[PDB]
């Protein structure tokens, strides 16, 4: 179905772009947190840019073996994302989190939509991708969460 | 160092975070897209790079985090501070994509040179050695670049 | 469909229930079975309540996830368990295996049937979870079969 | 009580400490998972992690005295319902809990146990259980550091 | 399908078995008897794919054997059950080497994919996993050798 | 000097690894088909066995290669050149599995030893102290599969 | 200072050397005389113990150093010494053998726990933790003994 | 300056070893009695500071014995050269501890700044790099500092 | 319990970590002023020492805190507390500053034996194996000393 | 050869005894030692009762595939060792080096008609096995002589 | 020939000692000189080629001094006992730098053989094994850099 | 900018690659020819000394490459830039081989800080980190060396 491997590639294009705009965030508020917290906090964000370059890379590599070309420029990733980028300095640790956890939700909306047509559509390949870093973020939303939790 | 060298080299950091995240993403592209008998070898020799170009991405950013300043930290802030023309096309030779990441490596070089030599005679030891290192990585990939390139 | 998540929700309250029950089961063939093979089954023993309780705290935390909470307690997990305890201490090696071996198949049976409901639900997370754990089960099934095979 | 041999008061007794110190432990080993699974707060991440090297520590115990059972002639318990019926641990009922709250409830079973486990090394030291005696002395060591930490945290 | 499906899933592990077993053998054809200037890369290149190859294998013959059936267990049973012809020269280029095992990594490729529909349609989540697991690798590699290969 | 002598080890060679590759292969079959209360110790062992074998097959291929030769690299070959029958049944005790193996090392120590033996008169040192390795590890296995199976 | 303890307790831990001496070449006996089906485990778990044993004799022996005495250091004074017969046969059941270091390891656990009960008499808290932690790995090996060998 | 040039520098080296000799104990100090939900965290990072304090201690006296000074290694003498208050109260909060930690990590700052400015500019590049990597470091927690106590 | 005790224990313990605390900075007294052929091995020796030393000072500092009270932390407090002479002269001979190490340490044991007989005494298990622990390294260390200072 | 095999026996039964007394006789210069040395003696006589005891092993099983029993008591080394045991404690470093230099010179000797046994026999592993030994105690040797030289 | 080999085996060793001594630096000028776009390989190789070479080196000198001889030490004395050429010239290809190193490791091989050879008739068996070792590894980097420079 | 400053820079960095080539082997010599009772550790020391002149031998040369210039590859060369005298006697006492690194390291340490600054003033940051690291080690080895020597 070449149908099917074109939408695929277009959901992959876009995660690709709002994984390294998420990057590069992610940057923003490790540098810029303040609070009692941070350490911890400053540890865990790298943490999570560090999965999310692996996912960035992992589904970019997914795109080029189905035949695709990666979006690979900030221009590109600007154009693409979904994911608007941190304007702000100098954020309290509890905004920066649900900052975080609010991407984190919002790509993980976008990449079950993802994992159903590769589901549908018999990519097997594309869709263990995919499911592994959904876990990997439904963990990450629900300790976020819990965390944020009054 | 005085207020104003700092602020100049608050300047200078501000930029190379912003060359070096342009790069980070630059050199993925070719990390991607690069193709012919070489492959596997420059696809990781383009990982290794990528991933001493964010170390030091990371390292200049919070020094600049140290001197008072905030680092800028966003795609559309880096597009409008770096030096760096981000790779349009896909598919690309290796020599080309090698031939092109030498030359911004060369321009870091030159760029990194001044905020040494700021560091250097303001007494920003710190900057100072955190540059040099830089620089020194640098220019190892450069030479090494030459010698693969050179015909 | 909040309906499916429910179904599934139940489900791994069971499995934490059930592994917990395991768990402990597993350390009563640890401490009781005697025989020739001693040391070779009581170190397998415990590698497989090492990996029992690694899938009770991920399962747990997958139903955290969903928005549930996981039950807790051994009054609990008697109550929700359909794996019955070991009452007997001392006991023979062969014995001892045939009973973890006819819990791993009670286990992967009922794990079967959350691994169907979440993948007709689209629940990709739960699912690959699921069957990375039925995957570890059908390996050791197969190896007790194989030592236990006259 | 005599040099390598323990009269059959002492090793019955011991025995008898050790079976509810498993049954304790037993019950410690999913209460603090509970806490583990339910804590919430800006801390969460640290406890939680703090929470599974308390369980990981707990269980270890739990083994290595149920195995020192076995080797005094004794047999383990090995039932929840066994667990729950000599435990003097009460099982954590409800869910969704602070951090703080959560905290105090483990230092008070840890101070619990440790008062239990300092009788039990009472009487292997007068009886001449060396053995025991080592294996609860450790286990009193690594709780005493927890119990004096958790201290140190909910202290206002 | 269930008694059906099972049957038809371990006819399609029975085969891989014997593939991956040909396959390991051609792969150290290659490791042993390539020449040129990128030897010592693709010498090793050949053996980390051997090394997966022979996971693959084992694997699968032990899924195989988790279903209740025995595997194929001896060089003339795979020669007898593969579709993949053996090397019978020895020096050979690399190019020619590396094209062989793209091929049958994607004959291989489009073969596994086969048993994953199979095992996702009749409920097989184990073997379901399994194969896409190999899937996964298999697409990595044939990108590669296809970027390594590509003129 | 003597270009006899280096045909005839090469010749020996050929058959070893032709040998190896039928072992492998066979020991693949008792790990996946023993069965019995020590189980998991043997399937274990035979896997520490096969990894062993696999290793002795390649030093041995790429010693031939070094003496100018070319490696049998095919099942064909080696089922043409192994003078070790495959294992058909599936299906084996543990005792029945190990006699079988310590009778193939055996085979395979008296093989080696004619090897040694020419390699030793020739001066093919090199040769030489790469089949002894090999046959102080088959000596080691031989007597443990003799221990084990002693009654 | 008691002189009259630490002599009594110099006594024992100079009869601890000379049994653990005679007890890690007795544990070589059977590690290599053993023979059975469960050979290789037993074979191993028997280097355990002699490694852990020598491990014994060797803290020991220094502890003796440390109260200021000389420790036994020949097979002679072992042999004068120990209260452990040796091993004189040749060729041994693996049960055989299991059941004869259970009841060294008890004998040296009672004798030992004298030597703790001196040693915590007379305030010799060092030597009291040095003799418990070994009772704690005897007590150990000798329940595991009893669980292989309870019929 | 030369001979000059080596006392001054020598003259600091002496202090700061007295200062991080006194602040080692501090470190530890709040280490044991800070209080607070951060404890854990807090009393870790404590802990890593001393370590690193300990460490920079140690690479300076050092350096001072190369220079060909004798270090100060008495609590007496430390106490007479350093600048370095005592914490002399138990029982502190975390926020109060750090930014003493803060306050004292700055004031060797300044004061290790004057000594890689001295060892600069005399040419004693050896004492400038060690300095300087030191100074690396105490930005990087001062600013890490700032940051948690920032409200 | 037994109250008394505890502050009997306590006054010990704080005297521990006085004493402990000043011969952490004796040690590298010695480990930076020690001079002869032996240097390195003993330099490195007495490090070994100063690292072993802080971990019992932290130690007992912690079971201190754990026992209610709150621990000396401080320079001026460890001079008022500790019964150890701080080492006044730089440059020393190896022999002579091992000497006084073993007789620091001798001093130290005997002083930490009173303590183990106290915490015996009243029950206090924890206190006994801390003390006891830090006794078998001194027995070692005190033993080790006196074979290399023998003459 | 039934001959050269029982010649071979013979030496490496003797061989087996000599390490077993050597073992021995090591541990008691590495704790009767003393002098300004004695650590890195004390640590040299360890690494040495390491390598001998290894030694010993090997060449043990190596019997054990030739067909025969090894000796294991100290009862039969005492009857078979050429090594005679050290009846003194307290000793100086230069002298237990020179004891040891010895000890292991007769070694070499002793081993070296071992190989040539196995050599001419072909014996290729026996060869093999005495030759790494040889190796090692040629190093030895070596620095003994080296530190003793004066 | 008992004293006459011994003599005959030093003066092989001695040589070999030489020409290692030569082969180590003319692979450095290989590794620092060579280009090409296989740089990065050949550049790790030439590296994993010297360390291999430096070792060989030490355990041959060390041989020597086992055998009673002192080792030549000296690049004046290497000079006059190697039959290995410097390389003079700088800027190097890859081919030409490989197949000289294929042409200095083939020669090495030859001498080696002849000291085998001797150690082998006169029962020098520990010189046999360790020039056997360096044998076995020349060979296999010699069919390895045939391979990748076989046109 | 100062082409002039370049070139005296590469001038004096041929030099050190010249002296450490030559240190590295005359280490060697007292390594394999030194004699008395300190033997095994100064033998290991004199080898960490060999390791870290190779170390800083192939740093330096690179950075010549970098720089533009080639670097001296051959010990004939070594020969005629070297200021440092080979060791022409074997077997030397330990005090006498230290003796003499020390002198060689003093002579090592004044010409590489001549080269210090030089990079220094010209702004060549890296070759001054490099060097400057280089002269931190050897300050370190001096100084150790120094108190070893001490009498
Ligand atoms: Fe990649
Ligand atoms: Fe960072
Ligand atoms: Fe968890
Ligand atoms: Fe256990
Ligand atoms: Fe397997
Ligand atoms: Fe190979
Ligand atoms: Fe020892
Ligand atoms: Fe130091
Ligand atoms: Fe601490
Ligand atoms: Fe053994
Ligand atoms: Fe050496
Ligand atoms: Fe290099």
């Amino acid at each position: 179905d070449a149908r099917a491997i074109a939408a695929i590639c277009e959901q992959l294009r876009q995660h690709v772009a709002d994984l390294g705009v998420l990057y590069i965030k992610l940057h923003n508020y490790h540098w810029h947190i303040y609070g009692i917290e941070f350490k911890q906090v400053h540890e865990l964000l790298e943490e999570y840019y560090v999965s999310v370059t692996e996912a960035f890379d992992t589904i970019a590599e997914r795109l080029l073996q189905l035949g695709a070309q990666a979006p690979a420029s900030m221009a590109e990733y600007l154009a693409l994302s979904g994911i608007a980028e941190e304007t702000e300095k100098e954020i309290t640790i509890v905004s920066a989190l649900a900052r975080v956890k609010r991407d984190f939700e919002y790509l993980s909306t976008r990449f079950s939509q993802t994992q159903v047509l590769a589901a549908e559509s018999g990519d097997a390949v594309t869709d263990g991708i995919i499911t592994d870093i959904l876990r990997t973020l439904g963990k990450a939303i629900w300790m976020l969460g819990a965390t944020l939790k009054a």
